[PDB]
């Protein structure tokens, strides 16, 4: 298909094979839920990006770790910490604020995908952060971690894929598809 090798050339190696990893992990393959593929990688890239921002080690990164290695990771921090254990596995942990982040990228504005999130949490201690494709976000308590020059980096790498899979013609599957 289309997606797979725009998916291919688009994001980097290392992003697409944990993208990879993670997709057949949970039983789904990228060579045919190629949206899924797509978004497996963006997730992965803002993640990465987000947990750039800030010091140099200031975020702990849960996203792209196999599963029991995360949740090894997210134990280790709470018995550090003192934080309760999330029921569901966050994406980062915010040494600096002392809570674990929930990262989103969606293409239903910030206000569907925040409240989707903030009810399936049911726990409101782990800190929430939306981006769109649109270049719009929302966070938990208007509290956006981050400063605002690296947030504007996310958002123009979401706008730019965006663009790019439209010149291919396929930007519309990909957000029906959501
Ligand atoms: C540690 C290692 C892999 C890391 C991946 C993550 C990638 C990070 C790299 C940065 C630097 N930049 C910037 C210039 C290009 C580049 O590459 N960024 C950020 C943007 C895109 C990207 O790629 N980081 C961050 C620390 C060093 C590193 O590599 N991962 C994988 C999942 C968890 C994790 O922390 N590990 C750990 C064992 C397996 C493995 O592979
Ligand atoms: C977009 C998506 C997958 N929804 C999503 N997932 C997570 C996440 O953490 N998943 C933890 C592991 N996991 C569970 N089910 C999974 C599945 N079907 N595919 C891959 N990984 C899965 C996010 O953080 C996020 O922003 N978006
Ligand atoms: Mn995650
Ligand atoms: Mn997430």
């Amino acid at each position: 298909s289309h997606m797979e090798d725009f998916v291919r050339q688009c994001f980097n190696p290392m992003i697409v094979e944990l993208a990879e990893k993670a997709m057949k992990e949970y039983g789904e393959d990228p060579k045919i839920e190629t949206n899924k593929f797509a978004a497996t990688c963006t997730h992965l890239e803002v993640c990465f990006m987000y947990s750039d921002g800030g010091s140099k080690h200031r975020f702990e990164i849960i996203e792209g770790r196999d599963r029991i290695m995360a949740w090894t990771v997210v134990n280790s921090i709470c018995n550090t910490t003192g934080v309760e254990k999330p029921k569901f596995l966050p994406d980062l942990y915010d040494y600096k604020e002392n809570r674990f982040i929930e990262i989103g990228v969606t293409r239903r504005e910030v206000h569907i995908y925040y409240l989707e999130k903030a009810n399936k949490i049911k726990s409101e201690k782990t800190h929430i952060h939306i981006f769109s494709f649109t270049g719009e976000e929302m966070a938990t308590k208007a509290d956006y971690t981050l400063d605002e020059e690296s947030r504007a980096r996310i958002k123009t790498r979401l706008f730019t894929i965006r663009q790019e899979m439209a010149s291919r013609s396929l930007w519309d599957s990909f957000r029906q598809s959501e």
